[PDB]
C-alpha cells in the first residue's frame, strides 16, 4: 500500500529533522558557563534539514514535514481529510520520539530546556503568536508556489528553496518565539521535558498563518 | 486584473522582507550589554530573504522587491512608466507598515535604531555614496544577467544567484554605510524612527548604480 | 582501463577532502590560548568539500569518498566486490596521505589532535555509536534518493544536496563524537597521530547506518 | 568586437570581485582593539563574490576571474595566447582599481594591511608555497569539471559550484598563506600597500596547481 509508506516516509522524515535540529541548540558550556548561542548554526541546522528530508521523502509523501502545511493541503483540497490525520497522527509521534532519542544521547549538564520553543520573557503571547503567525505565513506561500505546477520559470532546487525559507524564519525569530513554525517541532520536546508554557500559541499561530497562505496563493493570486 | 495583483504582490513581498531582514539586526543585548554583531547573520537573513521573496513573487509581479531597481527596468524600457510609480509606492508603503509591524512587536530596551542605516562615523557622505553605489550596481547587473532570454547557458536557482548577490553586498558594506542598496529598505525604517541624516545618499547612490548597470549590460556589454 | 581511473579519482578525491576539512579544525589559538571553536567554520568545510568532489569527481568514479557508501552499494547490488575492496582501500590510503600532509604543513604548536575524532567525555561509548550511525543513515538515504533513476522531481545540484546533508550532521554530531560518518575520515589522522581511543564505533557505526539506508530505500520505499 | 568586449567584462569582474571581498576581510576594531577575525565572514564574501562574477559575466567572457585558472586555458588549449595576456593584464589592472578603490573610502584606523595575502610566521615559504598549490588544484579542477561540454550529469548552478570550491580554500588557508588561490587578487593589494613579501609564492603556486589540474582533467582523465 503507498498510502502506508507515506505515513512511514512522513514519521520517519519528521524523527531525523527533530533529533538533528535540536541537537543543534544544546548549549554545551552548560548551566555553569553557558557558551553565547551561535544564531547561524541553528538557522542554517534548521533550514538545511527541512531541505535534506524534502529531497530523501519528497516523492514518498510529499515531504510536508509540518502539520502547519497539511493543514493548508486540507484547506486547498490537495489531501484528503483521512490522509491528513494519519500525517499529523505521524508527525506529532515523530517528534516525541525523536526528542526522546535525543533526550538519552545528551549528556544530563547539558540538556537545558531540550529546544522548547518559549515566549522572551518581555514578549507578551499576544505579539508571540502574531510573531509566529507570520513566519508560518512566508514558509506556506513559498512550498505552494514552489509547488505549482501551472509555473514555468520554476529553477534550481525545490527543497534548498523551501529550506531557506526555514533559515530566515529562524534568523528573525528565535529570540521572540523560538521560531517553531511547526507544531510538531513544539510538541515534541513539550512532551518529554513537560514544559507546556504558551503552548497553544505554537498550534494556534502556524496553522492560521498556513492557511491564510495556502487560501491566498491559491484563490487570490493564482487561481 | 493582472495589474492590481502585481502591485498587491510587491507590496506584501516587501514587507515580509523588510520584517524578517530588520528583526535580524536587533542587538539582544540591549545598550546595557550589547553582544558582538554577527554580520554572517545579517548577510545571510537579508540575501536569502531576497532569494525567498524572488522564488515567492517573481511569476507575479517580477519580483523587483526594490526601488532602485524598478526604476532600471525603466530606463531599459523593460516597464512602464504607470507600473513604475504603482511599483515604487508599494515598496514603500510595504516597508513602512513591515518596519511599523516590527516596532511592534520588539521589546521597548532592544528596539536600538530599528535597523536605520547610518553612514559609519569616520565616513564622509561622499565615500558613503560610492559605497553604496557600487552594490547596488553588482546587484542590479545580477539580475539582468540572471533574467536575460538570450543567454542559454544560465544555471541553477535564479532567486538564490540574487539573493547572494545581496549577501555579498551586506557581508562588505554593513560597517560602511549600512549595505542598503535598496531605497524603500531605508525609507521605512527611517519613517518610524525619525532618523533622517544621509537618507539623500540611500536613493541617489542605489539608483544612479542601477541605472548605470542596467544600460551597460542592455546596451553594451549583451544590446 | 575506466576501472584504474575511478581507483585513482577515488583516493584523489579522499585525499582533498581530508586535507581540506581537517585543516579547518585546527585550532590556531593553541594550547595556551585556545579560540572559541567555530562550529559553522567545520560543518560547511566538511559539506562544500563533498559537494566539491562529489562535483569534480561525479562522472568518473562515482563519487562516494566514503567507506559506508561503498558497503552500501554492495549490498544493494550497485557495483561489484571487486570494486568495493579497491574502493576502500583508496579511500584509506587517500585519508592517510591527506593527513599526513596536513600534519606536515601544521605548525607543531597548532597541530592539536589533527582532526581525531572522539567521544565525549560524559558521553558512553555506546550512546556514541547511536549517534553515528542516525547521521550516516541520513547521508546515505539522501545519496540514495539524489541519485535514483526512477525518479522524475528531482531538481537542483545533486552535489550540493548530498554536501548540505554532512553538514547538517556536523551542525549536530561535532561535540557528541566529532560527527564523522566516514570511516575513512577518522582512520586517516588516527594513524598518523596514534589516537586509538573508540575507533570501533566510526566502523561498525557508520557502516550499520548505511546498510540500514540503502536497504530501506532500495527494498521498502522504492523497490 | 567581441574580443574587446571580453577584456572589459574581464576587468570589471575583477574590480568588483576584489572590491567587496578584500573589504570584507577589514577588522573594524583596528589596531587598538582588534575584533575576532570572522572567518565564515571572509570565506563566503570570497566564494558568494566569485560565483556572483561567473554568473554575471560567464556569457560575455568565459568568466576566468583569475590569472592561474587563465594559464591553464593555454596549456589545454582552450583559449589563445594573444587572449591570454591580454586577460591577465585586465585581471592585474581590474585588481588594483579595485584595492585603490577600497583605500580609498576604508577609514585609515581600519585600513590595517587592506587584505594582502601573508604567511603565517611559524609558516616556512616552502609550506607556503604547498598549501597555496592544492587549494588552487581543486578549484581548477572543479572549473574544468563544471564546464565539460562531453558531461551529461552536470546538475544545479555551475556559477554556485565554483563559488564554494573557492570558500573551501577560504576555510582552510586563510590562518596558513591567507587563501589566495588567484596571483591578481594578491597583485592587487600588494602594489597600493606596498607589501612584497613572499610574494613569489602566490605566483608560482597557483599556476603550478593550475597547470597540474587542467592536463589531469584534459589528458589524464577525461581525454
Amino acid at each position: 500500500q503507498a498510502f502506508w509508506k507515506a505515513v512511514t516516509a512522513e514519521f520517519l522524515a519528521m524523527l531525523i529533522f527533530v533529533l538533528l535540529s535540536l541537537g543543534s541548540t544544546i548549549n554545551w558550556g552548560g548551566t555553569e558557563k553557558p557558551l553565547p548561542v551561535d544564531m547561524v548554526l541553528i538557522s542554517l541546522c534548521f533550514g538545511l534539514s527541512i531541505a535534506t528530508m524534502v529531497q530523501c521523502f519528497g516523492h514518498i509523501s510529499g515531504g510536508h514535514i509540518n502539520p502547519a502545511v497539511t493543514v493548508a493541503m486540507v484547506c486547498t483540497r490537495k489531501i484528503s481529510i483521512a490522509k491528513s490525520v494519519f500525517y499529523i497522527a505521524a508527525q506529532c509521534l515523530g517528534a516525541i520520539i525523536g526528542a526522546g532519542i535525543l533526550y538519552l544521547v545528551t549528556p544530563p549538564s547539558v540538556v537545558g530546556g531540550l529546544g522548547v520553543t518559549m515566549v522572551h520573557g518581555n514578549l507578551t503571547a499576544g505579539h508571540g503568536l502574531l510573531v509566529e503567525l507570520i513566519i508560518t505565513f512566508q514558509l506556506v506561500f513559498t512550498i505552494f508556489a514552489s509547488c505549482d505546477s501551472k509555473r514555468t520559470d520554476v529553477t534550481g532546487s525545490i527543497a534548498l528553496a523551501i529550506g531557506f525559507s526555514v533559515a530566515i524564519g529562524h534568523l528573525f525569530a528565535i529570540n521572540y518565539t523560538g521560531a517553531s513554525m511547526n507544531p510538531a517541532r513544539s510538541f515534541g520536546p513539550a512532551v518529554i521535558m513537560g514544559n507546556w508554557e504558551n503552548h497553544w500559541i505554537y498550534w494556534v499561530g502556524p496553522i492560521i498563518g498556513a492557511v491564510l497562505a495556502g487560501g491566498l496563493y491559491e484563490y487570490v493570486f493564482c487561481p
